[PDB]
């Protein structure tokens, strides 16, 4: 009897059986709702739209994200994406295999006591377990020392590790992820005659950022030479029938992760939060984090991120020891791959929450 | 020497000398072109039309708006309304007094680099300056801290400001203003036998909206009682020789600004965009924006707006603090009045773009 | 001519003339710097704010403490709070009255060699004098023998004294005061859906701790019964209008001073550091420290601190002698009150550092 | 059949077979205990570490010395360093070779009756023997006349000898050794902006004292010239990467052994205790202790100790004779070398405590 | 006009007017000196303390005995205790009453020519006289025949006398008194985990010997039952609060007087000096020294001395006579009581040294 590893995170859904290598069920966490009525005769009059079906009719349906920066805002729409996975894509009954959920660290207590209630009352699950994304994304490389820089779509977290001894005090959250970049891209794209404000067109410009947009080496270097368009522009085709050509808006959009001054927050960037959290730790464990930094998530995919971490961090940190960053390919599933092999060990089975240990004790035992 | 304050925006044109209190030249941005020929002993000929002369001959001529939602569409018609202004109404040469232009915030770059070229190559202006309508409309009241709700004719902008230090990140534009309301009134009036398709009759129904049509307190409470037309109906004298009598189509037209669910967009109303931008600001400055909101523009003189904003915002925002809306009379000319007094200060003369500076720099120092 | 009693400590500033009973000019040690770049004419200006004016603009201005844990980190901003006080609030010329500064005990030599240089080269002061906190905080009670437990905001010090003869070897510093509590509260507050990361909201949650939060009698007794919402919760009125209600986060935040395991340091709590310093002294002077302990500072203000010192200390010490703790009201200003009466005696005027003496000896006669 | 020469002194452990010249098993007397509670699967485990493994994980493992100033404070942790050595470093069964322990002189009776019990009940040792570190470190040179100055890590002992005849009246213990110098270094290093309070950093600054710090020739000589530091400063490389440069803190830290007035103690230094004990002995044996003084231990390793003993002692003692001090290299391991050669003779084999004799007599025949 | 009887003995000072019964001026011979450097204003000052005030501040003041084993070591501290008595305790001018001093017998010419110089040059004493503590302590009982055993604090002297005639060849001094017992108690107390080295704690353990410690009947009859502590132990209450309980360390400390083998000196015990001195006298006076032995001093109030002198002396002396020891109460003040009644006679008044006689003869008439 295998286990079910599901990652209920913002952006995409990574669910599948344990012990595998790649999940066979991927779909964005969207809830489609009909806007107007029906201009033709002979269509589906249903209201609940879950899965990849809403992506084909974005101009007609209304998309909405149920999870907002990790914190579960809406609850009646969160159950829709959980029942459709176990009866359409996976096609497995939850009463036969345990479900291993995954939640972001530093999560408010208003979501942990309600997430286990859905997986017990509604969905009859024999045993469940939740943990921190930094641990599940650590087994993907086979190491137990370093710092995990998780940046998916909710909140960017920086949780280090030292031979299995976690440090909850070094958990410094940062509201700079994938959803925070598409918001700044909307206001910076309308300066060329491309007016957009409709929610249906928010995911159209997001696909352009995942390929064309990247992280440049310097900020005040490519901007002075951006007036002469020679290699920083490329024509993109839309399914509606328009031509979109960007110029200097390709490298300045991912700069928000490094420069929080674009949104208007006095917090530190992704290159400074990974260094300030190390200062709060012990001096003896401040030598195995610079050359052992691991960056995972779905947002950290711009061709040029690993080449920038060896400059801004090296300038702040004293240049004496060695600094090396590892960036393995296909890091979007670092939580699902590392979490599937975690349930294969024999020592992990002694941590599942029993059905009789919840209704007789209370939700205060999952913490 | 005095200055020239001209607000070249969609809808109407406000021009005049600086230091005054009311402009003396107002005319809509229309380009009259003869469509059908008409032989008559007396009239003839004059090909192109510009100014308030085309308003007297609408059934023969054809009007066209050169500016569309702030974005400058065509350019051969934008110069006609500028040369016919300083040599007919103002009767002053631009080579003697500086021209102070005004543009809408979050404007595309295709209009800033081209507007300064016309005011430098064609019209020999010694110095020019552009800014944001939210700042110029703030000097008309005589305050410092206060979010400006400018709703002219194209795009409604909400740019808050807390004691001089503005916040460009809280600029949330909305495509719901003046021109966006007369389009929905045409498709809703055809059900009562009053249908029009000619562009000449588009401004006839606009004058009816500026007087009879207003904003009510509630929407769903007036629809159930709309069957017994006793006080919500009034006959209108059509210049051609007809009687226009509307009933329930009086308060539902301005409701589009509050409920965008009538046209076909997933955007929010005018009372939600002014509240969502406050959430993005700091909590320390979220206590001087509800009781200090200032509304300006052309799409505001509806008798019944100040009494409605005190209820929709109160239903969403907590009722712990106090909410007070200020609406001074003659709020339509707040851009021209505030722009004339701004040039009277001695510290403002050090911000004009010199002619010798643009020839050495180029289209880059305007921003 | 009287003397100037100033306290250049972290948190708040206590300045005023000598011989008084309460300071007439208090302001936090914050520096105001603009975040964004507002576009106005005749605003401000004030590039670097100083004083209590930044409390009204905490969101716009970037708050930053120039002094960190007693050690003067930044120097160009430390002079701003020294010139703004002697020419706005006090309005006294430094060339007429001697300035009596106050520094924390066990400070680096880099601060004593630079603080006196500013009070000699820039600010022309005829005579100055520096001392440690446990001396000035002792004259406020009118006693001689008694260990002083000073806990202001940066570093908590425990400097005992037996009849004037101080003991520098028994000085045990602890980085657990006022600044270390608001940092742990920032991480424990986000567990209920209240996310805060901006520096502007660091002082907002600090005022809640100064009234609602207190030190309880036990730790595991009130927490086990905190599952039921009874009298352990109270709603606070934020300046914005939101409703914030905490549960068990009222007594667990002040517990960090007693249990340093919350942050992640192997140091001892405030109740154990005061006991280990007595062990390093002679046995004859180990009987006049438990019944004569004095606790001062700005942090020691929780209603329940004096009731706890008679239990944890009594349990460790042999239950035979008497342990009495004295805590007079208004113990925060005890450093400024004790320093004003110290400069009133005739035997204190023969200890000031002469202006001509420092220029002929150097910074080595300061100690 | 050889014997096992082990040293249970504080600081380091010197174990090995008898008849050799250098021990092959050295490790600090530290216990590794977990601090935080990590959430990992398959970590460690090892709840209690022992050996040199804790030196690589000092930031997490809480360092704690089981022996304090010779007196065994903790007993459950003292057995950990004994069983780990006989099965990992030495890899020899205690049932085949006798174990020769070494204890400090003037040891309390509560330790001799307990240390011998562990080697009989838990471990199965055929015969054991305890004595005094002064006589054991005397045979390392080849003489049996003079005074042995043993300064290991906790308590410095000065026990003379005169042809086998011991003098217990001249035994004057002093709490000034290796552990007493690193405590004063913790408070004297923070005077330059380098704050330290964590127990893990106690061994980091200890390595600097064992190499850079030394004993100068005079106290009031190198301090007056500390303003123009031309050769008393040197940059040290930390494992983290920070740069720490000390000035006058290089010679003033080891001065505590000569001037006990630094830590608030009015006792005599290492140069005065060795002179007062001689005056308490006979008169004819006064010419065999000045020119025959032997210094041993781990603390007496600073390059400059032998050059200072010829000035302070000669100034006090009459200069009518000769005072020669012997300091052979590798004097730290003199206790283990002298303990192995002593068990090689035939007169020492008849002094071991038989296992069957301890059961018939009791814990009273050990003294 | 009466006389002043002052005793300059080590340990305590017995001064008062002649003709009384108990002295009213008693204080230890200690000189309080500041150890640390307190940074306070209005403390002390008193650079040199003298009297019973130093007993309340032992943990700060440095204790030092000006007289060592009778021989005056430091003369600058000896004058301090002489001037403090005549102006605080006695409150009598030395120019009105003669001062009667008393020195120790058998002096190597060091306390005769220098002791009288202070009472003549500095102090203005009309007449003074010095003698021997043995004869002066004999008049307290009313007899003129018998050996006097004066065991105070420095050196125990045994000078017999047979009706006025004093044999100088029978004077046998022994360095075993009160100060010689508290030194052996320091090294014998640390064998139970109670370490002491501070000079302030030397008087704390001395007070325990004056009550709990006493002279037992034998020696080997109590060491066999010392392992089972049933009635030979008692918990002592320290002024700090610690619990110190000794076992066999109660009667073994006073045994050093009888058995000097615990130190290492070649001299015999106190019961051999009283027997060997009789053999050096005449043969006819051998029947008046065993039954007329008088023991006095400070080292005699041990409950268990009269029961021991009748066993060791009787076993050595021939059992063909009568042996009886007399021990009147308050034997410690026998020197001051016997010295005051001696000055009341008309014969002793003609033996004083006149002020005009010492200046004309010299320091040679003191003997
Ligand atoms: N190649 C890419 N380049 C840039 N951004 C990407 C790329 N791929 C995905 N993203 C961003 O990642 C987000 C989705 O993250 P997701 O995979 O859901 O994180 P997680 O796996 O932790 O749930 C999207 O909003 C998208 O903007
Ligand atoms: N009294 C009124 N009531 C309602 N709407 C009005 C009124 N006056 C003008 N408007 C609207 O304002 C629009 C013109 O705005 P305009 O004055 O050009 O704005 P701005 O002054 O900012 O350029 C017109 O489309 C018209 O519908
Ligand atoms: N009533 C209170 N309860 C708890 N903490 C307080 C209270 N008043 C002040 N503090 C803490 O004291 C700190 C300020 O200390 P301060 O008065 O500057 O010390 P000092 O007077 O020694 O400079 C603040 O950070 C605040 O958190
Ligand atoms: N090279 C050195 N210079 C100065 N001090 C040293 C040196 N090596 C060791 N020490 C001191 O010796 C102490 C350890 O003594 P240790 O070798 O354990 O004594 P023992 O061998 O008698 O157990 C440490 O506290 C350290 O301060
Ligand atoms: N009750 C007592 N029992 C035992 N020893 C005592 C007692 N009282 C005093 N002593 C000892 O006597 C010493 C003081 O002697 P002191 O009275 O000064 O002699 P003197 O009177 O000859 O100067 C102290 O060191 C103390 O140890
Ligand atoms: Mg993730
Ligand atoms: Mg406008
Ligand atoms: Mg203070
Ligand atoms: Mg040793
Ligand atoms: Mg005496």
């Amino acid at each position: 009897t295998t286990a079910l590893v599901c990652d209920n995170g913002s952006g995409l859904v990574k669910a599948g059986f344990a012990g595998d290598d790649a999940p066979r069920a991927v779909f964005p966490s969207i809830v489609g709702r009909p806007r107007h009525q029906g201009v033709m005769v002979g269509m589906g009059q249903k209201d609940s739209y879950v899965g990849d079906e809403a992506q084909s009719k974005r101009g007609i349906l209304t998309l909405k994200y149920p999870i907002e920066h990790g914190i579960i805002t809406n609850w009646d729409d969160m159950e829709k994406i959980w029942h459709h996975t176990f009866y359409n894509e996976l096609r497995v009954a939850p009463e036969e295999h345990p479900t291993l959920l995954t939640e972001a660290p530093l999560n408010p207590k208003a979501n942990r006591e309600k997430m286990t209630q859905i997986m017990f009352e509604t969905f009859n699950v024999p045993a469940m377990y939740v943990a921190i994304q930094a641990v599940l994304s650590l087994y993907a490389s086979g190491r137990t020392t370093g710092i995990v820089l998780d940046s998916g779509d909710g909140v960017t977290h920086n949780v280090p590790i030292y031979e299995g001894y976690a440090l909850p005090h070094a958990i410094m959250r940062l509201d700079l992820a994938g959803r925070d970049l598409t918001d700044y891209l909307m206001k910076i794209l309308t300066e060329r005659g491309y007016s957009f404000v409709t929610t249906a067109e928010r995911e159209i410009v997001r696909d352009i950022k995942e390929k064309l947009c990247y992280v440049a080496l310097d900020f005040e270097n490519e901007m002075a030479t951006a007036a002469s368009s020679s290699s920083l522009e490329k024509s993109y085709e839309l399914p509606d029938g328009q031509v979109i050509t960007i110029g200097n808006e390709r490298f300045r959009c991912p700069e928000t992760l490094f420069q929080p001054s674009f949104i208007g927050m006095e917090s530190a960037g992704i290159h400074e939060t990974t260094y300030n959290s190390i200062m709060k730790c012990d001096i003896d464990i401040r030598k195995d984090l610079y050359a052992n930094n691991v960056l995972s998530g779905g947002t950290t995919m711009y061709p040029g991120i690993a080449d920038r971490m060896q400059k801004e961090i090296t300038a702040l940190a004293p240049s004496t020891m060695k600094i090396k960053i590892i960036a393995p390919p296909e890091r979007k599933y670092s939580v699902w791959i590392g979490g599937s092999i975690l349930a294969s060990l024999s020592t992990f089975q002694q941590m599942w929450i029993s059905k009789q240990e919840y209704d007789e004790a209370g939700p205060s035992i999952v913490h």
